[PDB]
């Protein structure tokens, strides 16, 4: 019985095949058929190609070594190799050419979210050429969804020698039979089936998936869209920056590139931005996932005041300023998605662009008190219940598992009702006492938000609903302003109390203003709708924020 | 008697002063004298730009006001404005042009180092441009240096309104005869004065500090070249990653742009970088300062094998992997640079460049005994004295104020003889047991040290020395490779164990290798020599680590 799956890398998890750009060349400069791939391989175990692939030499140091090869090659053959034959320039072009099979790597994905343990088992070289960061970025991409990365340069063995075989049945702590191992090369398979390994010669994909399937008894082939890649908090980078005596602020940062700071709404985490960080990483940007004031690792200070948009404006400036950054695009969500539209009106200058995921930005009534506006909205009523120091607290502490259960649901899951918050008497009077698991939510990730509500609970959370007079007083100093700098407002059809209508008429305050809009999406926006955020996010960093 | 300094920033802090670009502009366009300065300032405190310091209106809003003002400014005066008259244009050049006035700052710094409260108070706008970056650049590398940073459009007050100076004396909790206020509008003193303040119209640098150190009793002109700015830990981003169980690295991060890994020596610190982190984060580059395995905040297992090179290394790929990082550039000193030659060596792909201060690469000797090469140098004896768990530990941690006050010393400071310290028994025997503060390092500095060692002490960081037949056998494998990464190699001249012609074959294994020299450096290179470190490292980054 197969607990195992391994893969080979070129021409099975990265496509075109390296390998077969020695053809496509000799076609191309109409070269004797073989002639580059017979000196490619030029003294077999002898040759400058297994000292390459052993890790006895660099990729440069090789380069010379193939091109007089290709001269010896060229001159039995009794041929000429042209005026401007450069084997470093095929090279480069070939592994920039090399991409992700995506297919392979989602079947992979599945097989080890079963249950099996994945490796890559792969014949290749240690990089130094000017140009090395393409393949490493690709290795860096590929590796982290696999329990082990065997190569070797690094294990001085190479494939097809009995060794390398044996050292990885010894890494996956396996018997051969419980082994499938895929390779593009019949040659390097051999080994692994004479050991009694299941093993399948990768052609084309889909085939080689079929054979896959019916093996391990695992749908892999026409299988539903896979969610994005998650975070496993006990893998990330934690950050921590002290922004004032009593305030530490707590952050998971990952990825290179110009920095983005993601701000989570109520009553939330960093790990809202589970489904985000790992591809706003890959599309080539620093993620710096904040747990906002109140919140987890961050500190939370009892008073109330500590929680007006003012101070907590200054606090995330300070966090730039102690980390050395003079911008960061500020993407929000909900409570998050109001503090960053004030971010972008009080400090543009250290804003390279704005994103808000629900939260319109509505302007400071100067002709209404704060409570009489939020009193003319029924959907609001929520907010006068969060209002008296205590209740809300004593409510949403008793059960944390009932309060992450009943809060986060998808839009058709029985979604809590805002009106008549006050009435009733509390959030969850018309509630069960155990709610059913959400579809967006496994029971660990409820668990996670439990753990991170155990420091703090509720208090510092449900104090930035307590600042309605102090933030109305700030924000009508900005009334004659308009946010000019690049920015997106993020709808979501089915979010009952921040509705897409909502954010109409915020072409008259940012005239610029770019829209995304998501179909079927309640308010836990980043969960519900996880790979339709990263496509607006994504194309909109990649046109607006660089 | 004076205790604090107010410093304007336009025509004080940061030259030219972009008021003074108007009258640049009239002259080359042949204007009217005063057109410019005229329309600027256009109704006074009712005008648009009274508006735009107080933050009622952004930047970008303020340009097409200005722009009519203009007009309205021409065609009294009966003249035409060209055709490619452009405010923006003449805008965006003014502050691109503005830069730090660097006497003014050390004079502010000074002030500071010997007991004042500083502030910065300035007329400012909110700036929304496009190419707003550069101000935010330039004002956050000033407001570090500086107790408060008062700017009128973040109050809604402006200069000379009597209020925005019982503001600036309520932050600096002074009274008017307590403080110096400099500024280049002799308008803007006035108010200042008439409160009792010392004030200094600023028109040249020079004369203004002849006042300023008149005024204070300070010398502030013709002093000794300052040191680089150093770091204050409890202001520093903290970074934390989990590289494996049992092993967490730490490590301080400041900056934006390409990822710069620092690794330190033995018995070091990630501060032992404190003088090169806000110069390399200032030049453009992410720096990452680390707390090495089995040094701070960092993990420090027990086990001698959890310290070989090659684990080391391994665990510094997985800390890549984990922070999303592709690529960094890896700077090392004495153990760090040792590592960091074989980070080169073993992961090219990961190493943007390389560079060492003092360790220079010599690769292992295949016909020799690691043994007996360290016994066939009288430098090395002290590592013999490592060897045995325990001795070195107990001299080590009896007291640590003496250990690093003894160890952290200029090459003309006593430094201890590393020659025969097996047969003295120790490298204290003959050190005093209260020894002398170096000239390098603060009492504080020392402190830092020896609570750093108070969690863990010497076992983890003297086990960097007791891996060399496991380190021999793992670098003989890389005997065959090269280094055709971009490489540095700095010599320190009185280092008397990493003596600069242990170096003099590198060139054999790095072809194109670059060099730096530091004349009178000792072993502690970073604190002995930091403004010449910083100009060595700053200058090969922007040539070759880009
Ligand atoms: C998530 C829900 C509501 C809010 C702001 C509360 C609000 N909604 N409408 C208002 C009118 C005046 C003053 C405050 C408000 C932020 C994030
Ligand atoms: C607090 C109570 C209920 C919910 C789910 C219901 C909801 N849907 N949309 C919202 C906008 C702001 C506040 C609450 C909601 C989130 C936070
Ligand atoms: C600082 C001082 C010494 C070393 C390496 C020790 C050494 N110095 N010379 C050697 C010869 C063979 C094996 C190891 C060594 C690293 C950092
Ligand atoms: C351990 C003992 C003494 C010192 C100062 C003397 C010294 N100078 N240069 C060195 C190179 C490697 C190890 C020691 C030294 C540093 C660390």
């Amino acid at each position: 019985t197969l607990r195992a799956a391994v893969f080979d890398l070129d021409g099975v998890l990265a496509l075109p095949a390296v390998f077969g750009v020695l053809g496509r060349t000799e076609e191309a400069l109409a070269l004797p058929r073989g002639l580059l791939n017979d000196a490619f391989q030029k003294g077999g175990p002898e040759g400058a190609t297994t000292r390459l692939m052993k890790g006895e030499i660099t990729l440069s140091q090789w380069i010379p070594l193939m091109e007089e090869n290709c001269r010896k090659c060229s001159e039995t053959a009794k041929v000429c190799l042209p005026k401007n034959f450069s084997i470093k320039e095929i090279f480069d072009k070939a592994i920039s050419a090399r991409k992700i099979n995506r297919p392979m790597l989602q079947a992979a994905l599945m097989l080890r979210k079963k249950g099996f343990t994945t490796a890559i088992l792969t014949n290749t070289w240690l990089d130094d050429r000017a140009e090395r960061d393409g393949l490493a970025q690709l290795m860096c991409e590929l590796k982290m969804h696999f329990d082990f990365l065997i190569e070797s340069c690094q294990v001085g063995m190479v494939k097809p020698e009995p060794q390398i075989y044996k050292f990885l049945l010894d890494t996956l702590k396996a018997s051969p039979s419980e082994v499938v191992f895929l390779d593009d090369i019949g040659a390097n398979l051999k080994p692994a089936r004479d050991l009694g390994m299941v093993t399948i010669l990768v052609q084309d994909t889909d085939t080689a998936l079929k054979e896959l399937e019916k093996v391990t008894g695992i749908q892999l082939l026409n299988t539903p869209a896979p969610l994005p890649t998650s975070c496993n908090p006990s893998d990330m980078s934690h950050g921590y920056v002290t922004v004032k005596p009593r305030v530490r602020l707590h952050f998971v940062e990952l990825g290179s590139g110009p920095a983005v700071c993601l701000c989570h709404g109520f009553p939330e985490s960093w790990y809202s931005w589970r489904y985000q960080i790992p591809a706003l990483a890959q599309a080539g940007y620093r993620v710096l996932a904040m747990d906002m004031k109140g919140y987890g690792e961050s500190s939370a200070p009892p008073e109330i005041e500590e929680y007006c948009m003012e101070v907590l404006c200054k606090e995330m400036v300070t966090f730039l300023d102690k980390l050395g950054l003079s911008q960061a695009v500020f993407i929000g969500h909900d409570w998050g998605g109001m503090l960053v539209w004030y971010m972008a009106l009080f400090y543009p200058e250290r804003v390279r662009a704005v994103a808000s995921l629900n939260t319109p930005f509505i302007p400071a009534n100067p002709n209404m008190s704060p409570l009489e506006s939020i009193k003319a909205n029924p959907v609001f009523d929520y907010q006068l219940y969060f209002q008296e120091p205590g209740v809300a607290e004593a409510e949403l502490e008793q059960n944390l598992s009932r309060t992450f259960k009943s809060l986060f649901r998808a839009s058709d899951e029985s979604v809590l009702s805002m009106h008549k918050v006050c009435e009733a008497g509390g959030l969850f009077v018309n509630s069960p006492e155990e709610p059913s698991l959400s579809r967006m939510v496994t029971e660990e990730e409820i668990q996670f938000y439990v753990q991170q509500f155990k420091k703090s609970g509720f208090r510092g959370p449900l104090n930035w609903y307590r600042n309605m007079e102090r933030n109305w007083k700030w924000a009508c100093k900005s009334l004659g302003r308009k946010i000019l700098i690049p920015a997106l407002m993020v709808t979501a059809e089915k979010d009952f109390v921040l509705v897409p209508q909502m954010s109409q008429h915020m072409e008259d305050w940012i005239p610029h203003l770019k829209r995304g809009h998501i179909e079927d999406c309640g308010h836990w926006t980043q969960m519900d709708k996880p790979t339709e955020v990263n496509q607006i996010l994504i194309k909109w960093l990649d046109s607006d924020a660089r």
